């Protein structure tokens, strides 16, 4: 039982296309539901990643990509800023705290599948 | 790398197990079929990872596990030499040469797909 996360060879990309090579590949954008999973997403992916968390829809409020309020979270002191323009999208970052970011940013692709 | 992406999860696994995996995905064990390849599939798995090239049907002749005989072959210095009491599959090793090892033996999965 668990979910195994999976790293491309590709270059960092924007959440957009983060988002459809996850799908192309028949996966979700990784979400940690727990330090172990947070901790799992941080070894592979090993620069910034995004994850599949976003507050999109209603500012301030962050939700799963496939629908749900935050059961875990991991952010940074002082996070989420949403920083001038606003930040939307979360990467996991240093020692694997989070921080929101704009979404146009490029991250690492970490896809979630399973298991 | 080129015409190809690759996906991995670091997880080490014996051969059944990867080719399971690859299949879950709807990709295929990664095939290195020039150097350049070659060079990106050791890069993205970082230590040693199968390649979809077995020789369990005639033994000493390595064939595609999508069928067909080799076209690009990188084995290190006296290899394949199935060792003991059989080697059929493949591993890159050290510098991306290429090693015939048992199917039996666990090794880094990593499964490719058409870009
Ligand atoms: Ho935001
Ligand atoms: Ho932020
Ligand atoms: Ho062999
Ligand atoms: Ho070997």
């Amino acid at each position: 039982s668990g979910k195994k996360f999976f790293v491309t060879n590709h270059e960092r990309m924007p959440f957009s296309k983060v988002k459809a090579l996850c799908s192309e590949l028949r996966g979700t954008v990784a979400i940690p539901r727990n330090a172990e999973e947070n901790k799992a997403i941080q070894e592979v992916a090993k620069t910034s990643a995004f994850l599949g968390i976003t507050d999109e829809v209603t500012e301030g409020q962050f939700m799963y990509v496939t629908g749900g309020r935050l059961t875990y979270s991991n952010w940074k002191k002082d996070e989420p800023n949403d920083h001038g323009s606003g930040e939307d999208c979360v990467t996991i970052v240093d020692n694997g705290l989070w921080n929101d970011i704009s979404c146009q940013a490029s991250h690492t692709a970490v896809c979630e599948f399973p298991a």
